[PDB]
């Protein structure tokens, strides 16, 4: 085959094809894309069902040739055949993700195109107890900034001293910061 290995994608949105899409793909490749996001992000990639066409599995159900996501300790396939037989978005829970694609020597189809975004990972909204969210969402991604504000009666301890209202932000991590701080009580 020819080179297809090396490139890497940074950005928050992209497309990948195997090579010569949508002419038939090289025999004896050996492709690998990287994708690399920023820590807080998951890769999500989205094949359409019809953008797929590679050389059926065997008998014994095995891909001669294969396109494989490899996400951590998490893989997705391997697939192949004619139309993708995986989700239309699959969300990798990974900031990185590896797309390996290898063909044999005979048996070529058109491929496959696909996109991938980044999709900010989320916090869990903690239950608040003597306090309310500004703004309430149901949902908080990596970034996300909140003022959690006391109720009357109550204030934050381990914060400042008096304070009754506080920030917090979704982190890289999926937890908030400052979440040691609470309502409580007035002495
Ligand atoms: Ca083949």
């Amino acid at each position: 085959g020819v080179n297809c290995s090396g490139d890497v994608f940074t950005a928050l949105i992209g497309e990948i094809a195997s090579p010569n899409y949508p002419k038939p793909y090289p025999e004896n490749s050996r492709c690998e894309y990287q994708i690399r996001l920023e820590k807080g992000f998951q890769v999500v990639v989205t094949l359409r069902r019809e953008d797929f066409d590679v050389e059926a599995a065997d008998s014994a159900g095995n891909c001669l040739d294969s396109l494989v996501f490899v996400a951590g300790d998490r893989q997705f396939g391997p697939y192949c055949g004619h139309g993708f037989p995986g989700p239309l978005n699959i969300e990798t829970k990974s900031n990185a993700l590896d797309i390996i694609f290898q063909t044999d020597l005979t048996g070529q189809k058109k491929g496959w195109k696909l996109r991938y975004h980044g999709d900010p990972m989320p916090c869990p909204k903690e239950d608040t107890p003597n306090s309310v969210w500004e703004p309430a969402k149901a949902k908080y991604v990596f970034r996300d900034v909140v003022q959690i504000t006391c109720l009357d009666g109550f204030e934050v301890v381990e914060g400042r001293v008096g304070a009754t209202s506080f920030y917090s932000t979704c982190q890289s991590n999926g937890k908030w910061s400052n979440s040691k701080l609470k309502c409580q009580p007035v002495d």
